[PDB]
């Protein structure tokens, strides 16, 4: 079976408990403040950092290489001019660390440093996501808070060099299935997506917690 429907498959019991944690619960009913919008895209900008940096260590790594889009897919760029939208052009010294996307981000260093047949599970996770629902999230934050269409504030929602989210994604769909496969690394593959999928759910958790404080 291949490995795009085997991480698919994998994923989507838990894909249907990260939809209703309470955070994006209130957030797909158009329920997201800016200080709750703000929170959660600054945990991204520390999580895509850190998913990114181990990307680009491991970019020739065979285990990886032929998912390697950065033009396309990186996000970390857009997510600065956010920051910078906003938490203002002091955004560095502003954004929060919370110990539940420290904790994100501590995953991404050890599958990136140490299990790198693994990051493959943390950038499906995340990009092929963003790539599908984060286009709906995207147009309920626009209408729930404001946000013009010319995109600002939004940059990590938009993909200008992708002309077309679907047929991407069925060609990053073929290329994870042109990495060299064994049972051994399926599995633990569709293991460690489950595991970024909870860790994107603890993050939600915490934040709405903070949130409710
Ligand atoms: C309210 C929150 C969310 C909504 C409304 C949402 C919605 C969606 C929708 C409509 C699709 C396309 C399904 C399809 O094409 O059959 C999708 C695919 C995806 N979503 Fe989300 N989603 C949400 C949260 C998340 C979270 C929190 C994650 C990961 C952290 C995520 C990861 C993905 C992934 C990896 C895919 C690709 C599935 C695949 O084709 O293999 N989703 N989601």
């Amino acid at each position: 079976q291949d490995l795009s429907e085997a991480l698919k498959e994998a994923t989507k019991e838990v894909h249907i408990r990260a939809e209703n944690s309470e955070f994006m619960r209130n957030f797909q009913k158009g329920q997201v403040s800016r200080e709750g919008f703000k929170l959660v895209m600054a945990s991204l900008y520390h999580i895509y950092t850190a998913l990114e940096e181990e990307i680009e260590r491991n970019k020739q790594n065979p285990v990886y290489a032929p998912l390697y889009f950065p033009e396309e897919l990186h996000r970390r760029a857009a997510l600065e001019q956010d920051m910078a939208f906003w938490y203002g052009p002091h955004w560095q010294e502003a954004i929060p660390y919370t110990p539940a996307t420290q904790h994100y981000v501590k995953r991404l260093h050890e599958v990136g440093g140490t299990h790198p047949e693994l990051l493959v599970a943390h950038a499906y996770t995340r990009y092929l996501g963003d790539l599908s629902g984060g286009q709906v999230l995207k147009k309920i934050a626009q209408k729930a808070m404001a946000l013009p269409s010319s995109g600002e504030g939004l940059a990590f929602f938009t993909f200008p060099s992708i002309d077309n989210p679907t047929k991407f994604k069925q060609l990053y769909r073929a290329r994870m299935n042109t990495l060299e496969m064994t049972p051994e690394v399926k599995h633990r593959v569709t293991e460690e997506a489950k595991t970024a999928f909870l860790l994107n759910i603890e993050l939600f958790e915490e934040l709405q917690a903070l949130l409710t404080e």
